[PDB]
C-alpha cells in the first residue's frame, strides 16, 4: 500500500504525528474516522496523487500517531486539538494552506480547522457526517438507537475501555457492519488488517474513546460557541446515501447554516463507503477540488 | 436466603417462571429489574413476610425463569407479555388480586399489568423509574449518556450478546456502578453473586438484551396508545434520589398524569438503593401498603 509514498512520524509540538507523503501539486490533507486510521485511503490516495500532493495522516488517537492518556475535562482530545496536530504537521511539510478531506471524526477535525484558522484550508470536505452540534442538539430515540456509540463511547476510563478490550474484533466490526451500515464484503482485506491492528492496541482503544468523550463535552460546547458562523472557503457535504444519517437528517438542511458555498454529492453506500467506493470517491473529490480551484 | 420461603418452579403456559413464596396475609408480589433478579428482594421480602405472603418473581429472560430466542419483532418480552406471566403465576398461587411492587424492569411490568389488568393490582410501587414514554420521547444529550444502555442493548442480536458476552461481569458491574450510581460497597456479597451467575448466563443475557429491544419498540408503541390513562389504585413513586433519573427529571411531574392516587418517597441512594437500604426499603414498602389498604 501506498507505493512510492514517504512514510513520516512528525513531531508537532507535545505529540508526533504518523502520515505518508505521495504526488505532485497543491496540498491535499486526507484525514481518517473511527475505528480506521490513514489506509482508509490507500486506494483513493494513489488516484489522486496524480493532481496533488496527497497527505494521509493518522489522528491523535489513532494509527500510528501519538495517543496520551485523556485529560479528566477530554480537553487533549478535543476537535481544536486534533485540528492544530494536522495543521502544524502541513506547516512543517512546507504547506502553509491546503485543500482538506475528512471522513467522520476528521471531517469534524476539518471543520473545526476552519473555523479555527480559515486561512489554511483551501477547501473542505465533510464525508458522511451531522454536525456534531446537531447530533447531540437533535437527538432523538432514533439518532440515540442509530448512532448508540455516540454515547456508549463517553462512559468514563475504563468502562469502554474495559469491555472493548474483552473482544475488540467484534466490538469494531459491529462498527463497520452495525451503525456503519457497510457490508463485510465492501472492505479490502489489506486496509482491514490495518484498522484490526489498531482495534488490539489498548492505547489506541482509550484514544478514540477520548475523542467521543471530548465530543460530548468540549466539542460541543465550543461548536455552540461559533453557532451561525459559516466556512467561507468552497466546502463538499459527501454522504453514504444508504447510510443511517443520510436518511434522518437531510445534509444539505444541517449544513447550509454552517458553510457559505456548499456542494454536495454521495455515494450508495453506508458511512464506510470509501471503502467499497475509492475509485468512484477519488472521481467525485478531484471533481470538487477542481470546482473548488475554479 | 429466603430462609423459610417455598421454592416453585411455575409453568404459566409457554414458560416457566421461578420464585419463591414466603409469610402470610395479603399477597404482595416483587418484581426485580436489571442486571438483577428476585435475589435483590432477599433482605426486604422476610422483613414484610410478617404480614404478607410476599412472592419474589424472576422476569421471563431473568434469573431462574425461561429464556426464549426473541422474535424479531421483540413481541416476546414485551412488558405486556412480561406482565401477563407474572398475573398467571399469581393466579395460580391462588392469587387473583395483590400488591405489587417492582423496581426498574419489574416497575414496568406493574405499570403495564396495571393498564392491561386494573382488577389484579390492589396497589403498585414504582421504584426508580421514569415511564418508557418519557425516557424516549423526552430524550436529550443529557439522558442518552447517562442511560446509554437503552441504546446500546436495542443494537441486533448477536452484537450487545457477544461484546457482553466476552466479559459479562465487567460490563454489568458498569451498570450497577455506572449509570445505576451505586457504589460496590452497597451491595451484599451474597446477593452479589447470584447477580453475578446470571451475568455469566448467555441465556440471560440475551433474554435482557431482548427486554430492552422490546423496551424501545413494542413497548414504546403500547405505552404511546395508553397515553391520558391513569391508573386509579393506590400508587408509590420510590426513587434513589442519589440516581441519575432522580435529578434529569422530576419524578413527581412524569409520573402524576400517569397514575390518579400517588405517593412520592425516596432514599438516598442510587438505582440499586434496595441493595443497600433493604430495611429502609420494607419501612417504606410497609407504610406504603398500610396507608393503601385503609
Ligand atoms: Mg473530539
Ligand atoms: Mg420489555
Amino acid at each position: 500500500m501506498f507505493e512510492g509514498f514517504e512514510r513520516r512520524l512528525v513531531d508537532v509540538g507535545d505529540v508526533t504525528i504518523n502520515c505518508v507523503v505521495g504526488g505532485s501539486g497543491p496540498a491535499l490533507l486526507l484525514l481518517h474516522g473511527f475505528p480506521q486510521n490513514l489506509h482508509m485511503w490507500a486506494r483513493v490516495a494513489p488516484l489522486l496523487a496524480n493532481e496533488y500532493t496527497v497527505v494521509c495522516a493518522d489522528l491523535r488517537g489513532y494509527g500510528g500517531s501519538s495517543k496520551p492518556v485523556g485529560a479528566p475535562d477530554h480537553a487533549n482530545y478535543s476537535f481544536r486539538a486534533m485540528a492544530s496536530d494536522q495543521r502544524e504537521l502541513m506547516r512543517t511539510l512546507g504547506f502553509e494552506r491546503f485543500h482538506l478531506v475528512g471522513h467522520a471524526r476528521g471531517g469534524r477535525t476539518g471543520h473545526r480547522m476552519a473555523l479555527d484558522h480559515p486561512d489554511s484550508v483551501l477547501s473542505l470536505a465533510v464525508l458522511d457526517i451531522i454536525p456534531t452540534y446537531v447530533m447531540f442538539e437533535e437527538v432523538d430515540r432514533f439518532v440515540a438507537r442509530a448512532y448508540w456509540h455516540w454515547y456508549f463511547l463517553q462512559q468514563p476510563a475504563p468502562y469502554p475501555e474495559k469491555v472493548i478490550g474483552a473482544d475488540p474484533d467484534t466490538f469494531y466490526e459491529g462498527c463497520l457492519f452495525g451503525w456503519g451500515a457497510t457490508g463485510a464484503d465492501g472492505f479490502d482485506p489489506e486496509q482491514l488488517e490495518e484498522y484490526r491492528k489498531q482495534w488490539r492496541d489498548p492505547a489506541a482503544i482509550h484514544g478514540s474513546c477520548c475523542d467521543y468523550r471530548a465530543g460530548g463535552t468540549i466539542d460541543f460546547e465550543l461548536d455552540h460557541g461559533d453557532l451561525g458562523r459559516q466556512v467561507q472557503c468552497p466546502a463538499l457535504v459527501f454522504s453514504g446515501s444508504a447510510g443511517l444519517m443520510h436518511s434522518l437528517f437531510e445534509m444539505q438542511v444541517v449544513w447550509a447554516p454552517r458553510l457559505a458555498n456548499m456542494r454536495f454529492a454521495s455515494l450508495p453506500g453506508g458511512h464506510f463507503f470509501v471503502d467499497r467506493f475509492p475509485d468512484d470517491t477519488a472521481r467525485i473529490l478531484r471533481e470538487f477540488l477542481s470546482d473548488a480551484r475554479s
